[PDB]
């Protein structure tokens, strides 16, 4: 998170980190007690017994509940940076209750309205580049970007209705690398997207693209 300032403690009931080797790599959505949701581009093709996942903790590394995964479901169309959903099954169930709790999803059929509040949170890198990752969890609001904007900083082509935008005309504030698959929500704490792709982090006029919530409601719906 670029921008950002400290996540409080039960900010994101729901959220995720999930290590890699032992080591940080992306976020995540607690959807029920053996299910997350992250990004694609998380997952796909890579050894599933390097990650484990930790809920119920404002830190990385102390705290909570872990898990290994039990299976990895890619979206049957990922493409590219399109349709960038997975869902993890956990082999340790995480019960909700005191701290931990379950995404509320977007509605179906909704995509994010240009100009609306957007909450962004994860341990990933603070700048575009940096070597440093934090160890407690970081936050950041930024508008939704119009998906016009958007086509015109990435092009058409790169822009689906499967993603939505969001960041800031002058830079500064965005998700970067090791947020990945972690929480976009809006100002009620609605789950609408996972942290997808873009080119680096908070440059003016290259927004934060994300994996939109209300466009891949089948998918979710049908293996969460």
């Amino acid at each position: 998170i670029v921008g950002g300032t400290s996540a409080s403690a039960g900010d994101f009931p729901f959220i995720v980190s999930i290590s890699r080797n032992g080591g940080p790599w992306c976020g995540g959505s607690l959807l029920n007690a053996n299910t997350v949701l992250t990004a694609a581009h998380c997952v796909s093709g890579y050894a599933q017994s390097g990650f484990q996942i930790r809920a119920g903790s404002l830190s990385r590394t102390s705290g909570g509940i872990t898990s290994s995964l039990s299976s990895v479901r890619v979206h049957p169309s990922y493409s590219g940076n399109n349709n960038d959903l997975a869902i993890l099954k956990l082999s340790t169930s995480i019960p909700s209750g005191g701290n931990i709790g379950y995404a509320r999803l977007a509605a179906s059929g909704s995509d994010p309205v240009a100009g609306s509040s957007a909450t962004v949170a994860g341990w990933g890198a603070t700048s575009e580049g940096g070597s440093s990752t934090p160890v407690n969890l970081l936050k950041v609001t930024v508008p939704i970007v119009s998906r016009a904007t958007c086509r015109a900083q990435y092009g058409t082509s790169a822009i689906t209705n499967q993603m939505f935008c969001a960041g800031v005309s002058s830079g500064g504030k965005d998700s970067c690398q090791g947020d990945s698959g972690g929480p976009i929500v809006d100002s009620s704490n609605t789950l609408i997207g996972a942290v997808s792709w873009g080119n680096g982090c908070a440059r003016p006029n290259y927004s934060g693209v994300y994996a939109s919530v209300g466009a891949l409601r089948s998918f979710i719906d049908t293996y969460a």
